[PDB]
């Protein structure tokens, strides 16, 4: 195909643009944001994703500012960004050139569902552990992703590396500064949001992660609501009716749903009989009504459900070694540095 040459600015480091050539553009996604393409870097031959968004010339793109400060093995990397012009007065596009990753958790999970099989729990551990690490990192800056779902969990199936993508809903949450409640993808939406809360925290992402974990264990979404309000009905069918205290802790803006009383369905009867007890226990501490009762991402990483990953003999099913799971920086551990003793086993220590 015809080569495109641009002058692009590196994601990290000082603003020093470089000539970049790419080719073989292919549309691979769209949304309210604009369009995402696959492309191939001419010089190195590496595939990349290019996220193209209409951007107002006189304002700053929030996703860009967030992407320029993130540097983590479980977060898709911003290689470069550049501006391109459309065929209209002041029609400017921001182009984000990101790492290409060949699969998603959604796609992998679906393969197992269609074959009427469960994803082996080793992959559930690996994928969930890496999601929680990515969340521990972004939360340490005060950034809440606000769109955790299987479709935004990229994976390389050969190395089992997971990378979080799509920071178009991400935001630095500030105590006392309101936020919109109609956020996140419905099935993964925290109950406080359904109650119209505008004063919420990063614990909304932990709820969404819990929904991902349950989905990988069940073979299908645990809370498949057909509307914003029916989402709460689905949650209630498992968790039971929230108490008045639990409702208060969710900081709701309305609660006039007039829900009939429903008993909680026991967590052990939700999943198949052979589900590991530690998976169930972890899940019960993520999917909690009271936001502050939920595990932090770092505490989730230290859960006994991930003990297999801390074993020195662990290997991937393809024979290869596990990716780097314990190379925690001081930033990643800042919420609770004493957890390093559990998070970093003897053989991984330096
Ligand atoms: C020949 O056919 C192959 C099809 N194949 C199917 C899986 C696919 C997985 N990879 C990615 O999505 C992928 N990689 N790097 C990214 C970097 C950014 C994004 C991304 C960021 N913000 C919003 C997005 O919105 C979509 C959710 C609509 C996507 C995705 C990505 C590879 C293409």
């Amino acid at each position: 195909s015809k080569v495109t040459t641009v002058v692009a600015t590196p994601g990290q480091g000082p603003d020093r643009p470089q000539e970049v050539s790419y080719t073989d553009t292919k549309v691979i996604g769209n949304g309210s944001f604009g369009v995402v393409y696959q492309a191939k870097l001419c010089d190195s031959g590496e595939l990349v994703a290019i996220k193209k968004v209409l951007q107002d010339k006189r304002f700053k793109n929030r996703e860009l500012q967030i992407m320029r400060k993130l540097d983590h093995c479980n977060i898709v990397r911003l290689r470069y960004f550049f501006y391109s012009s459309g065929e209209k007065k002041d029609e400017v596009y921001l182009n984000l050139v990101l790492d290409y990753v060949p699969e998603t958790v959604y796609r992998v999970a679906r393969h197992y569902s269609r074959a009427k099989q469960t994803l082996p729990v080793i992959y559930v551990k690996l994928y969930m552990y890496q999601l929680f690490r990515s969340l521990a990192y972004i939360h340490s800056f005060g950034i809440c992703h606000r769109d955790i779902k299987p479709q935004n969990l990229l994976l390389d199936p050969d190395t089992a590396v997971l990378k979080l993508c799509d920071f178009g809903s991400a935001k630095q949450l500030v105590r006392g500064e309101p936020n919109v409640s109609y956020i996140c993808s419905r099935y993964y939406r925290a109950p406080e949001l359904i109650f119209g809360a505008t004063d919420y925290t990063s614990s909304i992402d932990v709820w969404s992660a819990g929904c991902v974990l349950a989905e990988l264990l069940l073979g299908q979404p645990i809370f498949p609501g057909d509307s914003g309000v029916d989402q709460l009905v689905e949650i209630i069918k498992v968790l039971g009716t929230p108490t008045r205290e639990q409702i208060r802790e969710m900081n709701p803006n309305y609660t006039e749903f007039k829900f009939p009383q429903i008993k909680a369905h026991p967590w052990t009867k939700v999943f198949r009989p052979r589900t590991p007890p530690e998976a169930i226990a972890l899940c019960s501490r993520l999917l909690e009504y009271t936001p502050t009762a939920r595990l932090t991402p770092l505490e989730a990483c230290a859960h006994s459900f991930f003990d297999e990953l801390r074993d020195p003999n662990v290997k991937l099913p393809n024979g290869r070694d596990t990716p780097a799971l314990f190379n925690f920086t001081t930033q990643e551990l800042s919420s609770n540095p004493p957890l390093a003793t559990i998070l970093i086993p003897p053989h991984a220590r330096i």
